This record gives structure tokens, C-alpha cells and sequence, in this order.
């Protein structure tokens, strides 16, 4: 699927290890401090596509599908799947190639998109640089094909961010040398017919500050698909040019703000405003990035705040914002792991209930974007647009004059106050009914063209005109 076909997705981000066994089991032992595969499947996945959704979510993005190193290394087993070593054989821990391609089809059947995390920069090898067995990896089964062994320590020296390894003296990650001819040809070869084996819609691509930039035109276009960059990097001035080589990269600019701001009630509303506005101005196509605030790779949210009232609010501004929710399984059950290992929960740990609180919240958020852009072919590329902040405060503007989803989130917290926040620039008319499609009650816009809007318990209110959601689902 064609990156315009990507701007209305949302997605659900998951370990293949961690969401769904075979069994079905909800009790099956999983400590992440073990970093043990825990027995996650493919056809797990497929068991638990009701529960995705329930919460209105369009697409899954699954961890990467290579064979592994075989080791429980130091650091425990390759469950994670970013230490590959033959990139033709499927991981068998979590199935078969008719498993895989059942996945890609259950999701299709439902009108879903499939997303594969891949990896071009690294294989994975249990031990230290000088003890590689470089004929393990297949097919770059010799030391030519690799960057000479070395550590990046210098993050400031580009070169070296590229040309060096990952990983450290227990587990290394032998870093290909992406400038060679023969290393890009199989690169491309490889991803374009990954893609067609597995009928995959998109891809998420790993580690992709560490290839130099010239490698990714050739295997976007391999890919024939929608590729998302990890470009692990909060400066919009590095971050955001990876978008002139990729379709899309993943918002860490937005993340270190957007997370701030709703971690704490003294989060800096400020900070957020000013990122989405930079943004939206200096990257080559917000509505192409992809929104989160929790992943694998840092604490989960509620890691910094148990509070439910900010955890809603943080989940309602990735789902609104510009370009594709991304959503971490776990995010939704209040999942409040630390770093790597902690924040690899298993989900079937949950009991996947369907009427929890953020369940329940990201199901009414994915609701009201789903239906707005299913009536607004404008609303995927109007630029979001804050339009009030105070200490506690920011409101979006966000689709098609008329049918535009209003949010106003809060870093109050769950005992903030009981108040009418006077909002304007909302761009609706005087006396338009408005829905807030979170709590389902109604706010009618001033003479003055102010919307008074009702504020309590540090709730988010996502508004949109009442006459707009005639024959809709939402609240009734
Ligand atoms: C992207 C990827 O580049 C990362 C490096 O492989 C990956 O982290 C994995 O490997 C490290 C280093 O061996 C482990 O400590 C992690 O547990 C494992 O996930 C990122 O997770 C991936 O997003
Ligand atoms: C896809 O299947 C084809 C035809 O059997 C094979 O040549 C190719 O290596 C497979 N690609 C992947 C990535 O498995
Ligand atoms: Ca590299």
C-alpha cells in the first residue's frame, strides 16, 4: 500500500514474542527480566484480531520475522528479532511461512494492512567482534560484506554512526557495509520479495540513521510499499531529512515533548506546541510521520505517572495528531514497565480485556477519526493546528472546515478542578451543536464564535458537529 493509502491508518504495534501464544493462554509465565522467548505466534495474532479491532485500530506492525542467532546470549534470546543471521528463513518460534501468510491474510479479510519490522543495518552474533563466524550469516556469509569492527562512540561523527557497529563485547550486531554494490543489490532483492511473499502492506524500517542515506531511495523503492524510518533522534533538524529518502520516519521529535508534557501535571505544554509547530513547517510531510508515546526501546508511560486522566490524554493526542497513530500493545492495559527488558511485557498477561480504561478511550478516539476521515477526504492533509495553550491546556484544530475534530487535552490529572475553558479560534459557527465524542455530551458554540468548554477530572474532550455524526455509531 501506497504511502497516501498509510495517512489514514492507525496502527497497533506489538511483539510477535509477547501478544498472543498459540494456546490462547492469559496465565503462561512471561518474566521480562528473564529476556526469554515467552511463546508469542503469528497465529496468536490471528486468534486475538477481534481485540485489535475493538479499538478501531487499521493495521498491526509485527517485529521482525528473520531467523535469529539461536544463543540465550548474556542478554537473554533473540524474542525481539533484531538479531538476525538468514534473512531466508522465517523465525520458526513463531511459526511457519503458511502462518506468516495466514497473518497478512486474516488482517486483509478484515480490511487491515500488515506492517513488517525490518532490519538492513545489523545481523546479531552471540560474542564479541573478533569471534564472529561471518559464514553463520546468509547470504552475507563472508567478512567482505561487513564494515570493519568498531564501537560508535563519537554520536557527533556521522561517519562513525554509520560505518560502525551496534551492540557491544556480548552481543555484537556485525554492521553490513551498505555501500557496496553487491550488499545493496541483495538488500533490495530481498525486501521486494519479502513483500510479495507475504502480500505485506508497509514496512517499519529499523535503525535507520545507521545506513547512509543513499542506501534507502533503492530500497524504499524495492520495498514497492509505504516505509516508516526509526531515526532515533528528538532534533527535527536531523531527524526530519531522513523524510527526502523515506516515505515516513517515526515522530521522536514529537515524542520527548509530547511526552513531557503529559508525564507530570508541571509538564510543559510550551515545548509540545512549539515541536508540532516546527514540525509541521520544517519536516517534508508531517501527515507521513508516525505518533507515539510508547514503544520497546524507552520506559512505558506509565512508568512516569500511574495517573489514568494523563495516560487518556497522551493516547487521545497520538491518535489526533498529524499522520499514523501508533499505539504499543500494553499501552492500552496501563502497561507500566521501565527500560528494556521491563517494557516488554506479554499482553496475554492482561487477560486482553475490552473494557478497560484506555481500551475504552482509544477505541472512542480511533472511533471519531475513523468516521471523520471516512467523510473528509481533506482531513489526513490539514496540517494540525494548535490553537490555545496555557499551563495546563493545548487545544488542536484538525480537518475540513465544517467537519473539523476539535481536542483540547489537559495535564491536570485525575483531581484536577471542575472549570469552562472560553476557546477560541475553533473555527465553528455560532450556535453549531457540538459533540464531545469521549464523554458524549454536547457544547453548543457562543454568539461570540467562543465554544465553553466544559472542563473536569483533567479529562481530554475531542469535539465534532452534532448535525455531522447523523447515522454514525457514536454516542448512539
Ligand atoms: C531497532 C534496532 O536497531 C535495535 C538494535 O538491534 C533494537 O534493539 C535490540 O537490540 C539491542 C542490542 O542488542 C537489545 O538490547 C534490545 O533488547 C533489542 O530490542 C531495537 O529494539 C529496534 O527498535
Ligand atoms: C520469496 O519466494 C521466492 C520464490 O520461492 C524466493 O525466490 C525468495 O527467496 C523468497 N523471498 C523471501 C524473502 O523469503
Ligand atoms: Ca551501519
Amino acid at each position: 500500500a501506497t504511502p497516501a493509502d498509510w495517512r489514514s491508518q492507525s496502527i497497533y504495534f506489538l511483539l510477535t514474542d509477547r501478544f498472543a501464544r498459540t494456546d490462547g493462554s492469559t496465565t503462561a509465565t512471561c518474566n521480562t527480566a528473564d529476556q526469554k522467548y515467552c511463546g508469542g505466534t503469528w497465529q496468536g495474532i490471528i486468534d486475538k484480531l477481534d481485540y485489535i479491532q475493538g479499538m478501531g485500530f487499521t493495521a498491526i506492525w509485527i517485529t521482525p520475522v528473520t531467523a535469529q542467532l539461536p544463543q540465550t546470549t548474556a542478554y537473554g534470546d533473540a524474542y525481539h528479532g533484531y538479531w538476525q543471521q538468514d534473512i531466508y528463513s522465517l523465525n520458526e518460534n513463531y511459526g511457519t511461512a503458511d502462518d506468516l501468510k495466514a497473518l497478512s491474510s486474516a488482517l486483509h479479510e478484515r480490511g487491515m494492512y500488515l506492517m513488517v519490522d525490518v532490519v538492513a543495518n545489523h545481523m546479531g552474533y552471540d560474542g564479541a567482534g573478533s569471534s564472529v563466524d561471518y559464514s553463520v550469516f546468509k547470504p552475507f556469509s563472508s567478512q567482505d560484506y561487513f564494515h570493519p569492527f568498531c564501537f560508535i562512540q563519537n554520536y557527533e561523527d556521522q561517519t562513525q554512526v554509520e560505518d560502525c557497529w551496534l551492540g557491544d563485547n556480548t552481543v555484537s550486531l556485525p554492521d553490513l557495509d551498505t555501500t557496496k554494490d553487491v550488499v545493496k543489490n541483495e538488500w533490495y532483492d530481498w525486501v521486494g520479495s519479502l513483500v510479495s511473499n507475504y502480500s505485506i502492506d508497509g514496512l517499519r524500517i529499523d535503525t535507520v540513521k545507521h545506513v547512509q542515506k543513499d542506501f534507502w531511495p533503492g530500497y524504499n523503492k524495492a520495498a514497492g510499499v509505504y516505509c516508516i524510518g526509526e531515526v532515533l533522534d528528538g532534533d527535527p533538524a536531523y531527524t526530519c531529512p531522513y523524510q527526502n529518502v523515506m516515505d515516513g520516519v517515526l515522530n521522536y521529535p514529537i515524542y520527548y515533548p509530547l511526552l513531557n508534557a503529559f508525564k507530570s501535571t508541571s509538564g510543559s505544554m510550551d515545548d509540545l506546541y512549539n515541536m508540532i509547530n516546527t514540525v509541521k513547517s520544517d519536516c517534508p510531510d508531517s501527515t507521513l510521520l508516525g505518533t507515539f508515546v510508547e514503544n520497546h526501546d524507552n520506559p512505558r508511560f506509565a512508568s512516569y505517572t500511574n495517573d489514568i486522566a494523563l495516560a487518556k490524554n497522551v493516547a487521545a493526542f497520538i491518535i489526533l495528531n498529524d499522520g499514523i497513530p501508533i499505539i504499543y500493545a500494553g499501552q492500552e492495559q496501563h502497561y507500566a514497565g521501565g527500560n528494556d527488558p521491563a517494557n516488554r511485557e506479554a499482553t496475554w498477561l492482561s487477560g486482553y480485556p475490552t473494557d478497560s480504561e484506555l481500551y475504552k478511550l482509544i477505541a472512542s478516539a480511533n472511533a471519531i477519526r475513523n468516521y471523520a476521515i471516512s467523510k473528509d477526504t481533506g482531513f489526513v492533509t490539514y496540517k494540525n493546528w494548535p490553537i490555545y495553550k496555557d499551563d495546563t491546556t493545548i487545544a488542536m484544530r484538525k480537518g475540513t472546515d465544517g467537519s473539523q475534530i476539535v481536542t483540547i487535552l489537559s495535564n491536570k490529572g485525575a483531581s484536577g478542578d471542575s472549570y469552562t475553558l472560553s476557546l477560541s479560534g475553533a473555527g465553528y459557527t455560532a450556535g453549531q451543536q457540538l459533540t464531545e465524542v469521549i464523554g458524549c455530551t454536547t457544547v453548543t458554540v457562543g454568539s461570540d464564535g467562543n465554544v465553553p468548554v466544559p472542563m473536569a477530572g483533567g479529562l481530554p474532550r475531542v469535539l465534532y458537529p452534532t448535525e455531522k455524526l447523523a447515522g454514525s455509531k457514536i454516542c448512539s
